[PDB]
């Protein structure tokens, strides 16, 4: 995270949670091919006695990645599919307010 050069990878990174218990590359790529195309996807796994099911997806165009997160709540039937952005994950993950606000 030192000196951002080339294409901003932050505005081009996306994370999705809720995939099936076997969201393999073929299964995860199947849902993306039918909605939003990703040029790079990282599968998040956890110890065998661990439960994960998370996968990071990076769209080819930065503008296309923001339009997917700016879309109203999008959930996939059968397996609950939830789309989360990197800025929000880091915000909901760290949990720390700095500037004043409603709270």
């Amino acid at each position: 995270g030192r000196w951002i050069l080339k294409n901003d990878v932050k505005n081009r990174s996306v994370y999705i949670k809720g995939f099936p218990t076997d969201a393999t590359l073929d299964d995860i790529k199947e849902w993306l091919e039918d909605k939003g195309q990703v040029l790079n996807i990282q599968m998040r796994r956890t110890l065998h006695k661990a439960f994960k099911g998370s996968i990071f997806v990076v769209f080819d165009s930065i503008e296309s990645a923001k339009k997917f997160v700016e879309t109203p709540g999008q959930k996939y039937k059968e397996t609950d599919l939830l789309i989360l952005f990197k800025d929000d994950y880091f915000a909901k993950k760290n949990e720390e307010r700095k500037q004043n606000k409603v709270e």
